């Protein structure tokens, strides 16, 4: 019983890992994941540490090694090489980037199915560009910009067209406000602020040709 505090004492600070003990032979199964081959070695060295411990069943995941594969077969691939998979704690992996549509979307996720082994423990970032366009129209077109045409590439979202002159401080808002939305990381504004006619008109007729 003092065996199975000092088999949990070491693997306590791995999360994700899991043992079995076989007292017959004193061989120690271990499973699951660590962030990196430098924390299994911490952890083998610790668990071989212990002097009732004769062999070690060393099947725990190397998460980096795991990850790093999968961005080779990404970065190989011309559909899918904006994609990166990363993971912030052992048994969690995150995939993350921007597609153009949703099938874009669906051709990764049979992709995923073929080449990755740990689809239960996936966490679907991808930004699909197609959906923030439609968000970012229908925050132009609630607020009175309909008027304003916008795309969106890579977290880059580009604004063209007019208006009134009249509306400058309401559009510098609207602007403010589509920059805190999902994945968009700049706008690029190159709308024109139209004068009045009338005022134009009147500029005219008082200054030299």
């Amino acid at each position: 019983i003092d065996l199975i505090h000092d088999i949990e004492h070491v693997i306590q600070q791995f999360p994700t890992v899991r043992f079995t003990f076989n007292k017959n032979n004193g061989q120690l199964f271990l499973i699951g994941h660590v962030r990196n081959s430098i924390d299994k070695s911490e952890l083998l060295y610790k668990v071989d540490a212990l002097s009732f411990v004769k062999s070690v069943d060393d099947n725990v995941i190397d998460d980096e090694a795991v990850w790093q594969e999968m961005n080779i077969l990404l970065s190989k691939n011309p559909e899918f090489k904006g994609i990166s998979m990363q993971s912030p704690e052992p048994g969690i992996f995150v995939i993350s980037g921007y597609l153009k549509t949703e099938e874009q979307a669906a051709c990764l996720a049979d992709y995923l199915n073929l080449h990755f082994n740990y689809l239960s423990l996936l966490d679907n970032k991808v930004i699909i560009e197609s959906q923030v366009m439609k968000a970012l129209a229908g925050h132009l077109v609630q607020s009175g910009f309909a008027n304003v045409h916008v795309s969106f590439t890579n977290g880059e979202a580009v604004l063209t067209g007019y208006i009134n002159n009249k509306d400058a401080d309401k559009f510098r808002t609207v602007v403010q406000e589509l920059q805190d939305i999902a994945g968009i990381r700049a706008v690029k504004n190159f709308v024109v602020l139209l004068p009045a006619e009338e005022g134009v008109i009147d500029l005219n007729m008082r200054y030299p040709g």
